[PDB]
């Protein structure tokens, strides 16, 4: 109940003048409303990166408007490329913001110049360091030495509103992995060529900053590679001509043999550095580290002092100008009611509600072992209990020969245990994985050619496949290429396992005279846990059996997900308690956008086949954008909505919001909980419980969808959701973003920080 977060005051934020003058922007009056805003924010960052100052973006109506500060001496103000040229006409009113005032339009201007001159200070600063503009402080001594390589520790800031009037920062801690040494002067130039779009840290003397490599120069640090004004000029000539007075022997006695890195600037210019300054950036997800990576993930109490630590040490005093800041000692704190998981429904009738009688820790946890004890047992079991229609399950030939048919045994009766009324018995087939195949090209041709032959009977389809990538941080292009052309050329429907996870759970036992593939529980997977896990979600949710619903209605009667990522959109739809779900995908032009009519016909045509089994008259929607959302798809939404009750299909007096699930938040905001200091616990700092939340404006909040009794270790992170549209309450979407969580299908005993809505966009 009682809660902290990450949000501090700012103090002595009178006399700050961000000062800027409005312009506007002619361009091509063809508002391709696609085209029409790529180029909107294409001239502000490259405005923004050359002249080197806080351009914003502020459009209204026309959707025009550049808004420069006025504080910039010289300037273009007709612009070039970006197809048809702009002319930028002052619309003048030289404005000269607050930030005592209430709440203004102009606040997403403000919060820009505040963010932008926050990091004058922190840049100045001999102790810290920053990768590149936007990214968090780090300070210059490692926070731990792991061998070869260095944990550095920083700390993120973002200007934010504070909800009791005024403004504040949000910062979060955060972590980076260096490797020790540098890449050095005697690398040679194979080796230096075996590292392009590796990132490092330079330390150019007092300034470091972080680089992506391009190419490795043809020139060495010694010889000649560019020019003081017309003089062939070495690297080594050019960083000693631009070195302070009590310079570092490191930039000023650079080995002149040593070869350099090359990279691009934010204004897309080419530079060098000398490798003997270089020193890689280690990604963490790749090596699987994952030794090195727990290190990474924080306690509470450990987030908490890390945070308030960098708070007191440098952001106490801070001038830009005649300007003098503070930052409050003690972070924004308050009270909250904590939202309780919603009521369930579970087959025969059965319902799971949480114990009010007991405290929420004890209560949620009891709570959440529940939903899979209750899935469990043959006495209620799932809320969807019917037979299967015909199944097949689709294996590698060279599977099939092994170890395939005992894996196939154990999981057919796995299901069966699991879902007793699907009667499952699939239909094995199998494929010819090793006569064309190795990657994409072949394995396809063995998929596509088993399907062609007509073999595969049934339109649900459990297809196993061999991994093709096994370094994570990567796409499974095999098991979208099998999901689009089954869908798409036969009628199939299909889910994928692979085969090396079940392949490390079988051995090969001699047993009477024969050799024959038995169960290992060994290492390398748990198989009676794979075998429960699969199970349940690729052949019951696989075939829409939900294992239990929201017994009691949502504040929205239908909620929408969209996910609109590598030109292919996924609309999502739930609607009754989860008792209808639907997934419908398409393609649009832009790889990370949609088109307006795509949006109106596409939710049209979807909830229309389900307004018939919706039986309450139907008068609030929502829908979920992951990550930013367009005006262009508002557009059709309202549309949508607005036909749908003028005909009738809906009440006459139904409305819709639009929220945006920014799952990777542009303020990261934590938020802690307090108890009782143990030995353990100097603080009593801990993890917040599930159902907290927070809204700081009418258009943004933050709800704990993972949290406090069922976080094995880490500090939670709070899911951000800023609303776009429409007249229901922010607390009103939080809390019913936090039910659609609790529908924790994949994985019943968990928690789980996407709501169903984009989870379902996330899976496919």
């Amino acid at each position: 109940m009682t809660l902290e977060t990450t949000l501090f005051p700012l103090e002595g934020t009178g006399a700050c003048g961000a000062s800027y003058q409005l312009y506007a922007v002619k361009g091509l009056s063809g508002l391709d409303e696609t085209e029409y805003h790529k180029n909107v924010n294409l001239l502000v960052r490259r405005l923004s990166f050359s002249m080197k100052a806080p351009f914003v973006a502020l459009s209204r109506d026309g959707e025009q408007f550049i808004a420069v500060p006025n504080y910039v001496t010289e300037f273009p103000v007709d612009h070039r490329v970006v197809r048809a040229m702009v002319k930028l006409v002052p619309t003048g009113e030289p404005l000269n913001l607050r930030f005592d005032a209430a709440d203004d339009e102009y606040d997403g201007l403000r919060l820009r110049y505040l963010d932008f001159v926050l990091q004058q200070p922190l840049f100045a600063n001999h102790h810290l360091w920053q990768p590149g503009s936007g990214q968090p402080f780090f300070h210059k001594k490692p926070l731990k030495r792991l061998d070869d390589v260095d944990l550095y520790d920083g700390v993120s800031v973002r200007a934010a509103k504070h909800p009791e009037g005024g403004f504040g920062i949000v910062c979060d801690a955060r972590s980076k992995f260096i490797t020790h040494t540098p890449i050095g002067a005697r690398a040679d130039r194979k080796r230096l060529g075996k590292l392009i779009n590796r990132s490092c840290l330079y330390k150019m003397g007092d300034h470091w900053y972080q680089f992506r490599i391009d190419a490795v120069s043809d020139w060495k640090v010694g010889e000649p590679s560019l020019f003081e004004g017309n003089v062939p000029i070495s690297l080594a000539q050019q960083l000693v001509r631009t070195a302070g007075n009590a310079a570092p022997k490191s930039i000023i006695d650079l080995d002149p043999e040593g070869g350099a890195l090359e990279y691009f600037t934010s204004t897309n210019e080419r530079r060098m550095a000398p490798a003997e300054l270089c020193f890689l950036i280690e990604d963490t997800h790749g090596r699987r580290a994952a030794k090195l990576q727990r290190q990474t993930i924080l306690s509470p109490s450990e987030r908490r002092a890390r945070v308030n630590g960098f708070i007191r040490r440098y952001l106490s005093e801070l001038n830009i100008g005649g300007a003098k800041l503070s930052a409050g000692a003690r972070a924004h704190a308050f009270f909250t009611e904590t939202h309780m998981p919603p009521a369930l429904s579970f087959g025969n009738g059965t319902v799971l509600a949480p114990d009010t009688s007991k405290d929420r820790f004890q209560a949620m946890q009891e709570y959440s072992s529940m939903r899979r004890t209750m899935m469990l047992d043959k006495k209620v079991g799932f809320f969807h209990q019917d037979v299967f229609p015909p199944q097949t399950l689709l294996l590698p030939e060279s599977v099939k020969k092994s170890w395939g048919p005992a894996f196939a045994s154990d999981f057919v009766g796995t299901v069966q245990e699991l879902y007793p009324a699907g009667g499952y018995r699939p239909e094995i087939i199998e494929y010819r994985d090793k006569a064309y195949g190795g990657g994409v090209p072949g394995q396809m041709k063995a998929l596509l050619e088993v399907a062609e032959r007509g073999e595969i009977k049934s339109g649900d389809v459990l297809v196993m496949l061999h991994r093709i990538n096994g370094a994570p941080r990567a796409q499974d292009k095999l098991a979208a290429m099998v999901c689009n052309e089954f869908e798409k050329r036969f009628g199939k429907r299909v889910q994928v396992i692979h085969s090396d996870s079940p392949g490390r759970g079988y051995k090969r036992i001699f047993k009477n005279d024969k050799p024959t593939y038995v169960q290992q529980r060994g290492r390398g997977v748990n198989i009676k846990g794979y075998l429960k896990g699969a199970a349940l979600n690729k052949v019951c949710l696989g075939n829409s059996r939900w294992p239990f619903v929201l017994r009691d209605p949502l504040n929205a009667d239908v909620t929408i997900g969209i996910d609109v990522k590598n030109n292919m959109a996924v609309f999502t739809m739930v609607a009754e308690g989860g008792r209808i779900v639907r997934v419908q995908r398409s393609r649009s032009r832009q790889r990370e956008q949609l088109l307006e009519s795509q949006v109106t016909q596409v939710i049209t045509e979807m909830l229309s086949k389900e307004l018939p089994e919706i039986k309450k008259q139907v008068q609030r929607v929502v829908i979920h954008r992951d990550g930013r959302a367009w005006p262009a798809e508002i557009a059709g939404a309202r549309k949508t909505f607005a036909d749908m009750a003028e005909s009738g299909l809906i009440a006459v007096d139904a409305d819709v919001s639009v929220f945006e699930v920014l799952k990777s938040s542009p303020a990261p905001l934590r938020l802690f909980s307090f108890e009782e200091p143990t030995q353990e616990n100097p603080k009593g700092v801990i993890n917040p419980v599930l159902g907290s939340w927070l809204k700081l404006s009418e258009n943004d909040g933050y709800i704990c969808t993972t949290g406090a009794p069922l976080l094995l270790q880490g500090t939670a992170d709070p899911l951000h959701v800023r609303k776009a549209f429409g007249p229901m309450a922010i607390e009103d979407a939080l809390k019913d973003v936090f039910d659609l969580s609790c529908l924790t299908w994949p994985k019943p005993d968990s928690c789980m920080r996407l709501p169903l809505t984009i989870k379902l966009c996330d899976i496919a």
